[PDB]
């Protein structure tokens, strides 16, 4: 679990979005595993606008943060789960690191701000849904 809170927006994994997220929907994209909903309170986070390929992510199944080197956002095949059919997920960045399904929502940060959220993984890999291209999150 986990979310990004920026301005009057809440960014979550689309497959973990709640009934309240869908009732206050701003934008969603199944191919990215992202959903953004509106909030009444001002958020705590800020978004990176950069090309960093290193950063630190929070891993809830270890209660720890780990440093990672990750690939640039790209189209990556993701196997079927109870949430999606087997498909290509876009804007995904892969790294070597521990992750389990419940780790989705953990934030990846670089020195500039939030980069994305945990969305995929297994077998010593962890994948992050990028949010740096969503410029409207800041307006
Ligand atoms: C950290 O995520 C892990 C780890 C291990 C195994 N499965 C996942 C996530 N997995 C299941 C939920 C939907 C997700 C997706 N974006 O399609 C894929
Ligand atoms: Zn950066």
């Amino acid at each position: 679990s986990g979310a990004i809170y920026v301005g009057n927006y809440r960014v979550v994994n689309r497959h973990l979005a709640t009934h309240n997220d869908w009732a206050n929907l701003v934008w969603e994209d199944s191919s990215r595993d992202l959903l953004v909903s509106s909030t009444t309170a001002q958020g705590c986070d800020t978004i990176a606008r950069c090309d960093c390929q290193t950063g630190v992510y929070y891993c809830s199944s270890r209660r720890k943060h780990y440093p990672v080197s990750f690939s640039k956002p790209s189209l990556i095949f993701v196997e079927a789960s109870e949430y999606y059919p087997a498909r290509y997920q876009s804007h995904l960045m892969l790294a070597v690191g521990h992750s389990e399904p419940g780790d989705c929502g953990g934030i990846l940060r670089c020195q500039h701000g939030v980069v994305g959220i945990v969305s995929t993984g297994g077998n010593g890999l962890v994948g992050f849904a990028d949010v740096r291209d969503l410029l409207w999150l800041d307006e």
